[PDB]
């Protein structure tokens, strides 16, 4: 009678009791997994980030490679041009200073000087290539320069 | 005579021109070259940042890979032994709530009930898998339970 | 008559070579253009990488780091517990190797021994963490292991 | 007499089974919070990568950008100076294939044909900018090529 009603109400709370320890661990383990899935997540999309700027990187690390050793060879060359102009250049000048008669035709001395000028001018902002085709001329007229 | 002193300045002109055009064109061949290799210098770096960053999120991949799977594993687990423990109360209970004469010890009930509580309130912040091993003593209560 | 003939001719050649030069500058400037525009994408894909790669790393590393100085906080607490728990088990033990007469109730002292028997064969593969709560009953088992 | 042989006894078993249990936890807490500290140590390197590859990143998004700007600025301004060229030639054709009679100086037509041959065959492999001059001298020689 009373026992009965007793057990009645003890399995009522222990029904109540366990379903909310029942809900509680659950949702503690959920929450749990849950970060470390979300974490694992953002741990992959960050290797896969990696791996797509590694491949984009290999790319643009070959473009300036080729860039730079194309400007290299161009500066180079065209250093060595300058390099062959200059001691003509000195030369000529020396035997202006060292005889004292006339040592060049002025005609070719003054047109020469005048495209000195035209490209010195010409390379004020544009690249330093587009002067290379030039470079011919000035040799040219570095040759033709002295009286003879 | 004032031929010779015209030829004079006239190289002299020329030099300073000269020597004014090749200054020029060196510092831009250079400040464009130094560019390029400024730009591929940064990129070889980012290429090896990506490389290390690569390398150590293989590691943590790895890492939050085996800590998901394990919580996964353990959480399963413990989810089991939970529905079994879920299905032997229900049963009870109904078995309570069906005969009107006693069904459980109530020594053993109010020992279980307060030990779920307990559990429960253990529950509220630590991890979960600290519960596991007193999910046995449930276990071995909800066998003991009912009058046999 | 022949001399039109000729501008004909001549009309025809200059078309001819005029549209291929054209074709030529045309396709020089779109391949040229559609390299740099081509490593300028790519640049801009590695870019946005690391900066996704960057926000899911800020992700990652707030992550491992509270896993780290959680384990830092339990793991040096329970290393509290376990030094008292060897200080006062050396205290016991050096007070049965003094006195000649019995120290500790040899109940008692079964029951601990046998009890960290038990707990050091669990830790053979489950977390430390497991562990913590069992760390009390020692302590108990130690403070009334003397004879007192 | 026996009853303290055996407690010596059973307090050497519990001294040593309390020092494996305490070197086992110890060993296990520091194992799981070095692999904490190491993948968090690696996390932090990835990030750490990922920034300076960002910046790098930075740098060479600007390189890359306003290199393709320079290219597509002098390749849109050489296409309309073509396109001039193209439109003036068309008119010239047309108008010799129109008139019965002489319409252009076969001289500048001639001239202007070989420097149209020579431009395109120096455009086989140096850039389309080292072309951009000589694309006045074309326009001089279109606009003195008819006969007025």
């Amino acid at each position: 009678i009373r026992a009965k009603s007793r057990e009645v109400e003890l399995t009522q709370q222990f029904l109540n009791e366990f379903n909310a320890f029942k809900a509680q661990l659950e949702k503690h383990s959920s929450e749990e997994l849950a970060s470390a899935l979300k974490a694992n997540e953002q741990a992959l999309l960050a290797k896969q980030s990696n791996e797509v700027a590694l491949l984009s990187m290999k790319q643009v690390e070959e473009f300036t490679k080729i860039l730079s050793e194309k400007l290299d060879q161009e500066r180079q060359g065209r250093l060595s041009k300058l390099e062959a102009l200059n001691g003509s250049v000195q030369e000529l000048a020396e035997a202006v200073d060292q005889v004292d008669t006339l040592v060049m035709k002025s005609e070719v001395l003054s047109q020469l000087s005048l495209l000195t000028t035209l490209l010195k001018n010409k390379l004020h902002a544009e690249s330093s290539v587009k002067i290379d085709s030039e470079l011919a001329r000035l040799k040219t007229l570095c040759d033709i320069l002295p009286l003879e």
